[PDB]
Formats: C-alpha cells, structure tokens, sequence
C-alpha cells in the first residue's frame, strides 16, 4: 500500500508514535517518506546482506526474521514480511522498540541526514488529524 500523506500521520496517530520518546508526528512521516516514499511494501538490500522492509525500513540485522540474514536477530519478535502489511500496526510495534534502543530515531540514518533539525512539522501540515 501506498500511503498518502496525511492518511499515513492519522494511521500513526491512531497507532501511538504521536510524540512517542518525544518525536512528534512529524518526525515519523518524514522519516517514512524517505525510507519509503510511504510505500508499505518497500524493502532494499543492504550491503551487510540484511534487509529493510516496509514504510519505516526496518532492518533484518536486529528486528526482524527473514531466514536469510546470518547472524542476525529478530528483537521484535516478526517475520520480516508483516513488515510489508497495509497495516502498519507491526511497523508501528517494532518501530518503538527501535526508536527505545538508546539513540531515538538516530536510528535511522535518513531521518539523521534528511528530517532531524529541520521543519518536520510541514509533513503534518494541513491534515485533520
Ligand atoms: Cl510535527
Ligand atoms: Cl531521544
Ligand atoms: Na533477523
């Protein structure tokens, strides 16, 4: 599923990442539309050989299951293809475990290069939420 704007920040709103560890609203739409341009079924390869799945790309290396990520975890306890849902209630889940694990959303190094520091609110802007 591709997601629209607003409708992914109400489906986060709905599903508590609302200033979840401090980060507003915001915060989590620009990460996901740089991860994944707010596609649900995104997923890429890294150079690790992990992979990162769904709207919030979360990797195989420590979150999820995919069999084919050697040495790796599964911390949120998923495969990695629920990652992939039109419901983003297992993205969601997981993602406040990623984001509780010491560095906030450092976590993910799009939103470190491309939202932290700047206007996140404008993502959020003009929804009724
Ligand atoms: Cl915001
Ligand atoms: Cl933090
Ligand atoms: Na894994």
């Amino acid at each position: 599923k591709v997601f629209g704007r607003c409708e992914l920040a109400a489906a986060m709103k709905r599903h508590g990442l609302d200033n979840y560890r401090g980060y507003s609203l915001g915060n989590w739409v620009c990460a996901a539309k740089f991860e994944s341009n707010f596609n649900t079924q995104a997923t890429n390869r890294n150079t690790d050989g992990s992979t990162d799945y769904g709207i919030l790309q979360i990797n195989s290396r420590w979150w999820c299951n995919d069999g084919r990520t050697p040495g790796s975890r599964n911390l949120c306890n998923i495969p990695c293809s629920a990652l992939l849902s039109s419901d983003i209630t297992a993205s969601v889940n997981c993602a406040k475990k990623i984001v509780s694990d010491g560095n906030g959303m450092n976590a993910w190094v799009a939103w470190r290069n491309r939202c932290k520091g700047t206007d996140v609110q404008a993502w959020i802007r003009g929804c009724r939420l």
